[PDB]
């Protein structure tokens, strides 16, 4: 396989289905990426993650740089060998978690220094760490914009992010091993403002990336607003490259995002919320801790083909989660990630068949009945 | 298969190797039983437990009667269907955990009432609950003796336990479905006193059981004392039935116990201590949390054939346990239970081959080097 090749096989409206070919494997799009925080998809062996249908996972640079350390991981052979996942890995830049989880941060035009929940990140250091991890898809380092944000603040942070985009581009390309074997994505910013989103798209396209993320839309916007901004933002991005909506999300958010041209997703909802008792079903989510499930012999979802739904009852998983048993987390997580992968499979097949609009309508009518 | 058939295929000294045939499967002896507390072997799917070589697991009646409830489990189809383990299950009587974990207990000749950490247990109720769970090997309900114990106290509790042994026998036999499909073991008591151990053995043999446990030797005795008491106690039991040492234990305890005629073991050490960072190896245990493992690419044990040692490094498991990641518990637990099963396999093969004395010497010289 090539370093990177995105091909669109079928379209319906703004929706697309296709493949990203990379050295470590093929990624089917639209794609959902299970989140591996600190070198693990919580409560699952990598073989189990693969068994659910995942083609690629996300790694959180911030957490990995703190524990176990980027240089240590490189010394040990890289993230893939360390955790036992040999397919593509997308790593974030670490910039978001600096702002949401670290302390005493100090931001400047060079980058950010911060205290672990003393460290540094910058466009150059972030791209370097992703290299040390052995990332297949590298994310440009940027500066987040909170929501809401004033237009001045949104513009300042977008502008800085585009300067850092160019710095990220240059750092990646100067490292031949990285440039020849990994891909680099740029992140569109601009908060909810169309003019700023357009300026950002133009700046990224001018620099040129392998794929384009829509950043900053999972920091408090509700769905209507997120979709409104996707409506004008995604068409601004190059059509022939992947479109990655960072941090999204709920099944209905995914469906609508794909209707608006998004090709890639990541979210901790299936893993986190599964540990917390929330199970996804085609009839909407349930909280397995509810007493109504204590003697329910049915599987978590009546149609789900995952191993969990083949072998255990709601009653059993209810018991495990109530008792705080690790197997409960394991089974909830496997199911939810398998659900999410079946959703993406239904989305891909329906776009391939020119029936995605119908699928989205049917999905919604039942999920929200 | 029959309800119950124990056959001895080979002997060396007091050691024995053979099989217990039961309706749900064959148990190879000497046997190690992973402990399933509240309907789970912590951090492992039942298929994984089986993959390590386990032929049978233990279920803790006390915990199950509290959560999710014995009657509920029966309504749901029994413990095997509930948790997804279809091979034999041995259930304890719940009496030990009443004494070590419950409060405000009230003991009498009829049984014990107690508060959950309000409930009751008695010979009749304990055998009933084991029935409701669908247990294959049922343990008689008795009264524990602390260590140390005075001879008067030891004798009183032993005597009561033998009265309760007869009550347990009668309750089991009166329930035809249970009597025809499960087995009943009696428990020898007597603290560390030879005369009391002999009286207890005689009383149990007179009543007649399918197998005979040595109780009360994992409550503070060190190894020398435990072995001293096994030296005279195990020969008192019927030779042609299984000998179950409850609550033991460490690898060297198992080896020495088998040298003294024990056929079955259970302990929470491999599972519990694995969650806590202790990994068993042929060169003795290690604590994976120690900084010396942070960049150790070797597997947990150099010879272990488990899946964990095939795929992950010490460095990785060190990271997971330090980070409190569930996968760390999962991998440590799988390894330790696989270690324990490989130990039992080496013990069985060496007895079959008439070289167990040599095996015990070699084992020790390396495990304690
Ligand atoms: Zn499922
Ligand atoms: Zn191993």
């Amino acid at each position: 396989r090539p370093r990177f090749s995105f091909s669109i096989a079928a379209r319906e409206g703004k929706a697309r289905t296709g493949t990203i070919e990379m050295k470590r494997g093929v990624i089917r799009t639209p794609a959902f990426m299970p989140v591996g925080t600190a070198a693990t998809v919580k409560a699952l062996k990598p073989e189990t993650v693969r068994a659910t249908g995942a083609d690629i996972i996300l790694g959180n640079t911030y957490h990995l740089m703190l524990r176990p350390g980027a240089e240590r991981i490189a010394k040990l052979g890289g993230l893939h060998s360390f955790m036992g996942w040999d397919r593509p890995i997308l790593t974030d830049s670490g910039g978001y978690q600096v702002m949401s989880l670290s302390s005493l941060t100090k931001q400047s035009e060079e980058g950010v220094t911060f205290k672990s929940h003393r460290h540094m990140l910058s466009p150059e250091r972030s791209i370097e760490i992703q290299h040390l991890l052995g990332s297949d898809i590298v994310m440009a380092f940027d500066e987040c914009t909170p929501y809401p944000a004033t237009p001045s603040r949104a513009a300042s942070s977008m502008e800085r992010s585009m300067r850092w985009a160019k710095r990220s581009r240059d750092a990646f390309d100067s490292r031949k091993e990285q440039a020849e074997n990994a891909a680099l994505f740029g992140i569109q910013q601009g908060s909810v403002f169309e003019n700023l989103r357009q300026q950002s798209a133009d700046a990224l396209a001018e620099i040129g990336f392998d794929g384009y993320a829509v950043g900053g839309l999972a920091v408090g916007q509700g769905q209507d607003e997120m979709f409104r901004v996707l409506d004008f933002s995604v068409p601004m991005l190059p059509d022939d490259k992947p479109h990655y909506l960072m941090g999204v999300g709920k099944p209905d958010d995914i469906v609508g995002a794909v209707e608006r041209g998004i090709d890639m997703f990541d979210c901790v909802l299936p893993t986190r919320s599964g540990r917390n008792g929330q199970a996804f079903t085609w009839d909407g989510p349930i909280n397995i801790r509810n007493a109504r499930f204590s003697e329910d012999l049915k599987p978590l979802d009546s149609e789900c083909h995952c191993a969990v739904c083949q072998k255990w009852s709601r009653a059993y998983i209810h018991h495990l989660i109530r008792a705080g048993e690790i197997l409960g987390a394991m089974l909830m997580t496997e199911h939810n990630i398998a659900f999410y992968q079946q959703l993406m499979q239904k989305i891909r097949d329906s776009i391939s068949e020119g029936r995605f609009s119908q699928f989205a309508q049917d999905f919604r009518a039942r999920y929200f009945a």
